[PDB]
């Protein structure tokens, strides 16, 4: 087959095709269907991700055994904005995970990784605010100001405006952040116009009461990006004089990169807070099809999210690495970002207070937000007490105190033994 | 929980006749440990309320693998500028976070309902193939068959050898589509490209006397830079503006993408590429949603045309064609929201297009795949103009052999592919 030829050639070097800043590099988990050789199906494969029948995408890499296949992708395949010269994720996707996902003779192909060369890399917006921002806003230092305390309100979506904005009032006099559920906007039973002027005030009576600026990440997810704008400016308008602490929420898999791209283009001096809900469709390991969280996450940053949620890594610190690092390494691919602003880990899924300092240790750091169900509202006192209690975790963990004798002089955290005492240890 | 979010005595007609719910139909399996409504209940936990509006398990079928959830109307998202549905709000709820579950091995949406109160909420296309048989002259009514093709290479071709090529081919056959990457590529900058495009289709109406049409990508990040695309692809089209589509990357760029088309530009066909969609909606998928389920969304986000590939999945034409259909598990009337036109990838040559055209009922749809195009010996043109003949006999129902006497490319068809019909 000249098809085969023409799309592969596995004497050329991974390292020359890096060295030649010319070509984006996929690797993928592929499995042709019975009576298809290898290196034949990957071919077909580079051929339906490029020119179909040099601009070629190449199978420069192939493990039969361990169904592992490696494609190089000249850059001048990529599409390029007419009105700025900028790159768009659309056509990454659309070329390296697109057609591909269909053909007949594939049983699976799934991304695991992608490298992408300097020249086409710094053509991606990457984002202009990050968990830095946070920090100045509430007075923490700008380099590892740690631990942010964040909360969704239970129950996550149904309460009515005034009865969230009273649970949001109650949770800010402890914690520093609070976001809506992805799904939460203007549903008839809780209206955006009626409720976000409710949370502003309640956000207002905290820092009032406390003497501490507090955090909002506002869900601004639509089909039509006149009605992001027309939400980004309703919730920027009602905030006022806050205005600057006012989080962008974007359910960016289910709307998808053109809805974050909005956010990130018209609201740039908003943090952008990236919401995967759907992501597991493809990113789970039991499928075998699309993409992996890995490279799910690492897009993300090139679109601009300011905190992309990663997940509870095992309580997948090397994706954390990826976003909020110059300088890292993928499954396959090393990546240098050449100061590309970092994105943040926002971690979710449950913790407690106890198990903190474990997760710090493993991380290295906690310059995290954490959107924590479990540690908050499982606290004996009060929600409040639970992110108190979540953030004393931090500064014991940073302090490098024992947990149990720092208990003795932080009511929250002591009262985290007794709210989980089959986790406190013996 | 599994008492709260489970009612397996509500029923679904009753359900249905209220009018207060979409149901969703899925596949689903716990992992090993779990018991089946109570793995079901906390899915209906984590796509509502989580803890009036909380989604309820009114139906499982453990043995089967299967799980119907009612979703109350007021847990899904409006618009506030217009008082509008949009599609974001019903796949967070109902394919949103439930994909990321612990205690779920997977879980696919194989079927869903939307009562009248809330489907008369979305867009619904604004254009079909109505308006390209309009154009083409054709009747407005089972207007048949559009022949339509990608130039190959897919991508690479430079700018005057693809505008030549579109030329050629136009010289037969109707339609012409950027292949779905195609666009501003360095090789192939559009401000060079669309309007050689338009001149070749101007000259091959002028040759031909008849009417040509142009499907042109706008996929991007920026609604900005999709708006600026049309406004291009407009603006050199010229007083051949009305025959653009326009091509949005649906499944890849999103429903924001294709909302954006629809919404800025509602005058023109609005044509649904769904690279990328395999990840999810191949039956080797256990997650996510079926093609029959995406294909369904695309006419409420208002797709003038969705490519649906080439029997029981015309299951997915049905929905997308005609005001009233039934899915594997709801019936849908669609009260007067306009139809979406199949795209197929029908590679058929000239001589097996009728097999597919008899499967369907008709041939109301527009074909972009190059297997009876370029295939044909002589020319792609030519090519074009046998697997219109194959449409026109199947139609009139004439005698493929006694029509190929006076009609020289579908006789060139019979040689071209002299295997198959005998």
């Amino acid at each position: 087959l000249d098809q085969t030829n023409r799309y592969s050639d596995l004497s050329l070097k991974e390292d020359e095709l890096i060295a030649s800043g010319d070509y984006v590099l996929c690797a993928y988990l592929m499995k042709p269907k019975s009576g298809y050789g290898y290196l034949e199906a990957a071919a077909h494969f580079a051929a339906e991700s490029s020119t179909g029948t040099g601009v070629d995408a190449l199978v420069y890499e192939i493990d039969e055994a361990k169904e592992l296949m490696k494609i190089a992708y000249p850059v001048d395949l990529f599409d390029i904005n007419i009105i700025d010269g900028r790159a768009m994720l659309a056509s990454f996707l659309t070329l390296t995970i697109g057609n591909n996902q269909g053909m007949g003779d594939i049983e699976y192909a799934k991304m695991l990784d992608f490298y992408m060369p300097p020249k086409y890399l710094r053509l991606y917006d990457g984002p202009a605010v990050n968990i830095q921002d946070m920090w100045r806003i509430l007075g923490r230092p700008i380099e590892n100001g740690g631990y942010i305390a964040g909360t969704i309100i239970k129950p996550k979506l149904g309460l009515r405006p005034e009865p969230f904005a009273e649970a949001a009032y109650q949770f800010w006099l402890g914690g520093d952040f609070i976001k809506n559920d992805e799904p939460q906007g203007n549903q008839p039973f809780s209206p955006m116009k009626k409720t976000i002027p409710l949370v502003a005030d309640a956000m207002r009576r905290a820092q009032d009461e406390t003497g501490e600026a507090k955090l909002f990440s506002a869900n601004i997810t639509a089909d039509d990006p006149a009605e992001m704008i027309a939400r980004g400016e309703f919730v920027l308008e009602t905030f006022g004089f806050e205005a600057s602490q006012v989080a962008f929420l974007v359910d960016g898999y289910v709307a998808g990169p053109t809805a974050v791209a909005t956010a990130r283009r018209n609201f740039p001096n908003q943090f952008l807070h990236f919401h995967r809900a759907g992501h597991g469709a493809v990113t789970s390991p039991q499928s075998k099809r699309g993409y992996t969280a890995f490279v799910h996450i690492k897009m993300t940053r090139l679109l601009g999210a300011s905190g992309m949620h990663v997940g509870t890594m095992g309580y997948d610190k090397l994706i954390a690495y990826m976003i909020e690092r110059d300088s890292a390494d993928g499954p396959f691919y090393h990546q240098e970002w050449a100061g590309m602003k970092p994105t943040t880990p926002i971690i979710s899924g449950g913790m407690n207070a106890l198990r903190l300092p474990g997760f710090f240790e493993n991380l290295g750091h906690g310059n995290v937000i954490n959107t924590a169900g479990g540690g908050t509202y499982g606290h004996i006192d009060s929600p409040a007490a639970g992110a108190v209690s979540l953030r004393q975790a931090y500064e014991c963990w940073k302090e490098g105190a024992d947990p149990v004798e720092y208990a003795k002089e932080h009511k929250e955290f002591a009262r985290a033994f007794e709210s989980f005492p089959h986790d406190a240890d013996a």
